[PDB]
C-alpha cells in the first residue's frame, strides 16, 4: 500500500494528548489517548453503572445501537500504575484516521474516580505489542499492519506545546509513516531491546556537566501516554537533590524566579545527547521567587519485567518527534518543529 493517515491530536495543558476514534454502524465517537506503554484498547460502556462519576461524565458505548457489533462477552482487567478499570470484551469496527479495523476492544464497566475522573478522554488505544495485551488481544496496529495499506509498518508522534489564545495543532499522530513537516534533519534510530515493548538502552543521565545517574546503562520506556517523564525513585530523588527542588504531595517545585536557572537534563541515547533544558522541563506559570512551580518529572516505580525503567513521556516527545518502527524494531527521534 502507499498510505499514510493522520489523526488531529488535542492537547490539554501540556498533560493530556488526545485524538478521535469510531467505533460501530453508524460510528460512535470516543477521545482516545493512544499510548505506546499499553496495548489494549478500552472506552467506557453503558452497561457501566451511573455509582461510578467517571461513567456519567464520559462517553458511553452502546452495544445494541451498532449493526456491525459481535458479542464476546469475556471479562478483562487492565493493570496501571494508579490502578484498575474492568469490563468486557466486545468486538465491533473502530475506524482511526482513514483506517477501518475490525477490533476487539474492552466496554469498561469499573472506572474509579481516581484518576479517570480528572481525564478529559473517554479511553486509550493501546500502540503496544501483543506480548503485553491482557487477554492476548490483538492490538489495533497489529491488525492494521494486517490490512496491507500503510505505506511503511511504521506510527509516530508530534505533541506541541500548549498555546493559549491561539489554535496551535495539539498533536497529530501518523499511521503508516511520519510527518516532515513537524521535525528537521533526518531521524536517529535506536534498536529495541527486546520485541514486545518500546523500549531502547539507555546508557547515562546527565544534570548539565556531571553524568548523576544511570552510569553503567538503564532502561527507557518511550510512553506516548506519560504526561511526565519518570524514573525510579532512587534516581529520581537525586536528579531533584542536585536540582534543589522541593517535594510536596502530588509534584516537585522549584520557585518560579528559579526555574530558567536550573541545569539542562540531558538523556545519553544512541551515543547522542538528548538535552532538556529548564524551559523544556519547568511549567512555567509566573516568575515570583513567592511562587511554587511544577516540573514535569517524576518517581514512579514500575515493577519486573517492564521495570525499573525511566518513562519518556510528553515531556521528551514534546522536544523530540518519535518515529516507532515496527518493521526493524526500533525508535527514531528527530527534533521537534
Ligand atoms: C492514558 C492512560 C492512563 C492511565 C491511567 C491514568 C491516566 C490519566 C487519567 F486517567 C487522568 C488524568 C491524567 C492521566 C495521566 O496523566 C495520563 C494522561 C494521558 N496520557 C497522555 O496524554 O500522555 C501524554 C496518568 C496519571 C498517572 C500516571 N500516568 C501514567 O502512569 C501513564 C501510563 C500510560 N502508559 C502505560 C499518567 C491515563
Ligand atoms: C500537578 C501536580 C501533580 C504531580 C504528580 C502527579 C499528578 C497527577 C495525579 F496525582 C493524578 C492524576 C494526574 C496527575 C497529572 O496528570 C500528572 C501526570 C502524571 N505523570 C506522569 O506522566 O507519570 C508517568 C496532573 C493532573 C493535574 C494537571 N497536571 C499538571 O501537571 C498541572 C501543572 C500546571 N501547573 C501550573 C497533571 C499531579
Ligand atoms: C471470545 O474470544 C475468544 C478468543 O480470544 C473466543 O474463543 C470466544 O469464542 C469468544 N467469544 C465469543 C462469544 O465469540
Amino acid at each position: 500500500g502507499n498510505t499514510t493517515s493522520s489523526v488531529i491530536l488535542t492537547n490539554y495543558m501540556d498533560t493530556q494528548y488526545y485524538g478521535e476514534i469510531g467505533i460501530g454502524t453508524p460510528p460512535q465517537t470516543f477521545k482516545v489517548v493512544f499510548d505506546t506503554g499499553s496495548s489494549n484498547v478500552w472506552v467506557p460502556s453503558s452497561k457501566c453503572s451511573r455509582l461510578y462519576t467517571a461513567c456519567v461524565y464520559h462517553k458511553l458505548f452502546d452495544a445494541s445501537d451498532s449493526s456491525s457489533y459481535k458479542h464476546n462477552g469475556t471479562e478483562l482487567t487492565l493493570r496501571y500504575s494508579t490502578g484498575t478499570v474492568s469490563g468486557f470484551l466486545s468486538q465491533d469496527i473502530i475506524t482511526v484516521g482513514g483506517i477501518t479495523v475490525t477490533q476487539m476492544f474492552g466496554e469498561v464497566t469499573e472506572m474509579p474516580a481516581l484518576p479517570f475522573m480528572l481525564a478529559e478522554f473517554d479511553g486509550v488505544v493501546g500502540m503496544g505489542f501483543i506480548e503485553q495485551a491482557i487477554g492476548r488481544v490483538t492490538p489495533i496496529f497489529d491488525n492494521i499492519i494486517s490490512q496491507g495499506v500503510l505505506k511503511e509498518d511504521v506510527f509516530s508522534f508530534y505533541y506541541n506545546r500548549d498555546s493559549e489564545n491561539s489554535q496551535s495543532l495539539g498533536g497529530q499522530i501518523v499511521l503508516g509513516g511520519s510527518d516532515p513537516q513537524h521535525y528537521e534533519g533526518n531521524f536517529h534510530y535506536i534498536n529495541l531491546i527486546k520485541t514486545g515493548v518500546w523500549q531502547i538502552q539507555m546508557k547515562g543521565v546527565s544534570v548539565g556537566s556531571s553524568t548523576l545517574l544511570c552510569e553503567d546503562g538503564c532502561l527507557a520506556l518511550v510512553d506516548t501516554g506519560a504526561s511526565y517523564i519518570s524514573g525510579s525513585t532512587s534516581s529520581i530523588e537525586k536528579l531533584m537533590e542536585a536540582l534543589g527542588a522541593k517535594k510536596r504531595l502530588f509534584d516537585y517545585v522549584v520557585k518560579c524566579n528559579e526555574g530558567p536557572t536550573l541545569p539542562d537534563i540531558s538523556f545519553h541515547l544512541g551515543g547522542k545527547e538528548y538535552t532538556l533544558t529548564s524551559a523544556d522541563y519547568v511549567f512555567q506559570e509566573s516568575y515570583s521567587s513567592k511562587k511554587l512551580c511544577t516540573l514535569a518529572i517524576h518517581a514512579m516505580d514500575i515493577p519486573p519485567p517492564t521495570g525499573p525503567t525511566w518513562a519518556l513521556g510528553a515531556t521528551f516527545i514534546r522536544k523530540f518527534y518519535t518515529e516507532f518502527d515496527r518493521r526493524n524494531n526500533r525508535i527514531g527521534f528527530a527534533l521537534a518543529r
